[PDB]
């Protein structure tokens, strides 16, 4: 009736039982799991009531209060405001509730032992562009703390019924430039050359390095995005070097400190957040396996090997696994020697366990994403690749949404 | 877009719509409101009838004689067998064809650009445990072929109404002893303590080895379970060393050429051949990480980051990942410098591709296991870490079934 979720490699079971309170549906049906798809094929007031209603429960639940007097008029208000407007809006502390609730509840995210450690900036007072861009500088200046990353979430104005989003084009707050060349191939980071194309249509004068950071483009509801340039002290950068190999700096090789998702919608209790830009810190193997050696990223794995005279006739040589491995330890070594916040797949798959059974003691489960919380390099050296896991969607919740343009 | 499920790999940015999944006549374990791909284990005159109708279309179409004199003929042939029997029997080209079909149907075998070639043993006229050695013998000579490995499959009398099953009580034919010691801990595979203590039960002399190559216990319908020792010779062994650290050949570890699933049922039609082993070769991470890296199987993983000098204290020297990538480069080296077939898993994923394209192209999709299909070291660096798989149920099948005991 409720699954059964065994460990393999210490033979525990447990029971998912917190699935049960999901109400919205994923892709998979009894005649055909579709778990490994990266996106759904997807992309009124008594619905909307009903979700508010619940996470108003949620909330005066986690705060034990739950049923008092304060508890009954909140749902007063609530009921008041929809009925006569349509919608209505979260107090301050709901909010912050809320955004440590979706994170919490995110199934792709391995780092959510951290997850009670947010802080909420509160921009439901942005009524501009430029207000944007101060609130976002504000962000990125707290986050990155002279390398001693902090968790943070800013959230813009809600989403509205009359009128356009708030919304942040870029992917990230940091993303680099990447430049489509005359003979197809690209310069800098193949995954940004739309946004970089975007920028520079919108007004960007462009550099032509393989690491140049890219402006954003931020727009207010029913406006032209507009353009701005991060201030290059904002952006923590650490170049890479390798603890023994000399001629890995040579690479002239980098990444930035501060990983900030912006594409993302925040949805609490019915309302959506379109704009609600969340950072915490890398994984290495963000950064060493799959930015720098993913075939349609930055690609160097050969480049890396050639450099280790590694014998790359043969993939039986494991040439790939061995370049990949020295990619690996350089980010890390290179996070430490900056002293930047990062941690390493085994340290944060171990304590994603931990946070399994911190779950299931206070909510009689977890949802999660086994092809996203295994790593990409290691797998089966991990202990989450031994561990069965139960993926569903509860709310809070973030959401992909539709790009923009 | 097409009502079937969009397919993309995000590697190529190619997309595909898996329209074979239609065929599907049996539900997978996930829901609408829950995903439950990652869990190893799942869970009659008319049902009977319907599948064996079934089959026997499938078998007429792959000749290309759909809805020949023949094909009807057939089919009338099956029902009154059925009709007057409850059971019916497989021509032995249908055999061979829904061997090979149950091989093509497997989620979770990344070998199946080899499906097309499988011999098959057809060992239905057997009668005794005797017989099923003897058969079994056959198999691991042909297969085995001194090191040139051949796929095949040996298949023994059906399931019938309440006579009891052929069965191979061990998981695979060749398997190592795993001793209980006295303070807790195993010597040799701990995967096999339960069979190990099964044939000392049934009267088998035990070893003390690392490396024991466990008897066979055999049963025929109705039967005790009968003891049968390979001769040596038949098992054919792999020392493993490593091409350049010269101290790896001192550890002893080993690994057996002829990989051969003996525990699982192979369904045709509605028929069940409870008795079925199966044998292809290995791809190397199956032997390199998970056999020996496991935790809970030879674990050898700090022993060999002790040889190489590595810091096991801190998980962030990636200590693991150095000596895994080792190991497997050991496995690789020794199979090849002993003439024994084996495959790595940058050419058993980069294979496997191919045969999404080609099964694309002949039946408009292919059942794929994305946590099975991904090898357990160096996940994202293989081509099929980044292409979307469906996952659902085809007949003929390879399906668990309980334990005999
Ligand atoms: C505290 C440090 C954190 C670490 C080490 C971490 C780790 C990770 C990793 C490795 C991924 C997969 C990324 C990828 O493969 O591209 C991820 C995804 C994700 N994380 Fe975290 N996480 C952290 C904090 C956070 C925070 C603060 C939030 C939100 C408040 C968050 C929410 C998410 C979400 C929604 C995803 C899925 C992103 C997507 O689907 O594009 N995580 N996390
Ligand atoms: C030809 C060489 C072959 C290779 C390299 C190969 C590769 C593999 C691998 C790596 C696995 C996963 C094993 C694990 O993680 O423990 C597997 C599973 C499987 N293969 Fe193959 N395979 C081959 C041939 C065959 C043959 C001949 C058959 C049957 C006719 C077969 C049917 C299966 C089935 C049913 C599974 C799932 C086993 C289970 O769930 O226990 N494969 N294959
Ligand atoms: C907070 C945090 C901690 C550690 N890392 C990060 C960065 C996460 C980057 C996730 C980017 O995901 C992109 C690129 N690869 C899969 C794809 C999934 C996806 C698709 C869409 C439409 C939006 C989105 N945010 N994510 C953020
Ligand atoms: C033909 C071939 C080619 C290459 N490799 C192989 C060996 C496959 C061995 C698979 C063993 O599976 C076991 C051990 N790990 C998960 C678990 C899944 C499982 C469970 C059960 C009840 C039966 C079974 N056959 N398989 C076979
Ligand atoms: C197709 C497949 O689902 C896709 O490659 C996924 C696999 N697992 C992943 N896991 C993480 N953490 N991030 C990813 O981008 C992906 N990509
Ligand atoms: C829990 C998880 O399903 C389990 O560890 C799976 C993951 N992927 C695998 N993939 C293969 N090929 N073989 C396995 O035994 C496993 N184990
Ligand atoms: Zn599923």
């Amino acid at each position: 009736k409720f699954p059964r979720v065994k460990n393999w490699e210490l033979g525990s079971i447990t029971y998912d039982t917190l699935c049960a309170q999901s109400q919205q549906d994923g892709p998979c049906t009894p005649r055909r799991c579709l778990g490994s798809l990266v996106l759904p094929r997807k992309l009124p007031a008594e619905q909307l009531l009903s979700q508010a209603r619940d996470f108003i429960n949620q909330y005066y639940s986690s705060i034990k209060r739950s049923g008092s007097q304060a508890h009954e008029e909140r749902l007063q208000e609530v009921e008041a405001e929809v009925a006569s407007t349509g919608t209505y809006h979260l107090r301050e502390s709901e909010l912050v509730f809320g955004a440590k609730q979706a994170w919490r509840n995110a199934p792709r995210c391995v780092g959510r032992i951290q997850w009670g450690k947010l802080q909420v900036f509160d921009a439901r007072d942005c009524s501009s562009a430029q207000e944007m861009f101060t609130y976002i500088c504000n962000h990125i200046k707290y986050a990155t703390n002279r390398g001693n990353l902090r968790s943070a979430i800013t959230v813009f104005p809600q989403r509205a019924p009359g009128r356009g989003d708030f919304r942040i084009w870029n992917s990230q707050l940091v993303r680099y430039a990447g430049y489509r060349q005359q003979d197809g191939s690209v310069r800098g980071d193949p995954a940004n050359v739309e946004i970089t194309e975007l920028c520079i249509q919108h007004g960007w004068t462009p550099g032509n390095g393989r690491f140049d950071v890219l402006p954003l483009l931020l727009q207010a509801p029913d406006e032209a995005p507009e353009l701005f340039v991060l201030p290059p002290e904002l952006v923590l950068e650490v170049p890479l070097e390798h603890p023994t190999l000399e001629w890995f700096a040579a690479l002239g090789l980098r990444w930035y400190a501060l990983p900030a998702v912006s594409n993302m919608l925040l949805e609490i209790g019915g309302l959506e957040f379109s704009a609600a830009p969340f950072s915490g810190w890398y994984m290495s193997t963000e950064i060493g396996t799959r930015n720098l050696c993913d075939p349609h990223r930055y690609n160097i794995l050969e480049d890396v090997a050639v450099c280790m005279d590694l014998d790359t006739r043969t993939t039986s040589s494991l040439w790939k696994d061995k370049a990949a491995v020295e990619i690996n330890l350089a980010v890390l070594h290179s996070f430490q020697l900056a002293k930047v916040t990062i941690v390493d797949h085994h340290a944060a798959t171990v304590s994603f366990m931990k946070h399994l059974d911190n779950e299931q003691k206070a909510r009689g489960g977890c949802p999660a994403d086994w092809a996203w919380i295994v790593p990409p390099i290691s797998g089966s050296l991990t202990p989450v690749f031994h561990q069965e896991m139960v993926n569903y969607i509860l709310s809070p919740a973030f959401r992909y949404q539709p790009d923009p343009w």
